[PDB]
């Protein structure tokens, strides 16, 4: 129970902490949201394919230009820990996607929960544009009632049939991502240590 990651859901972080986390998060969803595509037809995830209601990809692409300029593709960083999420992400999305169910949960709902509360607070605490620009990872133009979208994603996790030997791997996998997430906002806290 540390700090950095938390001082994030607030509106704390300097900004190069934000940018950082952003580029870290742009590197998580790409893989994620593409591997999710790689499996947009299998029973063990099929009921959770909501492309236009959650996907964060393009929004961060719209942001990674507001944070790192035009030459953002090759200018944006890719820390080693960011590289470790992406891997257990690729590793799952191609040969064991029944735990892929765990990632979309750790992410989206882990990211969503607090809707216009890290957008309607982050930009009013960073001299950011009021139209939303920059904080696009925090806006979902396809969710009228997000707390209700939750009933609809969690409920879709109920149609997901799976034996017990798997339901044990889906859960231990989420911890993995619960572990993979923390390790990030910790390296992103320590990666800042020496930066004049």
């Amino acid at each position: 129970n540390s700090e950095f990651m938390r001082n994030f859901q607030k509106g704390q972080v300097s900004r190069e902490g934000f940018k950082l986390v952003m580029a870290s998060l742009y590197h998580i969803y790409t893989a994620l949201e593409e591997e999710i595509e790689r499996n947009k037809q299998n029973p063990v995830y099929a009921p959770l394919y909501f492309p236009e209601e959650l996907h964060r990809r393009a929004a961060l692409e719209q942001d990674m230009a507001f944070w790192y300029g035009p030459h953002w593709q090759e200018a944006i960083p890719y820390t080693p820990a960011t590289q470790h999420y992406v891997k257990r992400l690729h590793e799952v999305g191609g040969t064991h996607p029944e735990l892929l169910v765990a990632h979309a949960y750790t992410r989206y709902l882990g990211d969503l929960s607090g809707g216009q509360v890290l957008k309607k607070i982050a930009q009013k605490a960073m001299a950011l544009p009021s139209s939303g620009e920059g904080l696009a990872f925090f806006t979902f133009p396809s969710i009228d009632n997000p707390t209700k979208f939750k009933q609809l994603y969690r409920a879709r996790m109920n149609t997901l049939e799976m034996t017990p030997e798997v339901k044990h791997r889906v859960t231990e996998e989420a911890k993995t991502a619960f572990l993979l997430n923390i390790e990030l906002f910790e390296e992103l806290q320590a990666l800042l240590t020496e930066e004049h």
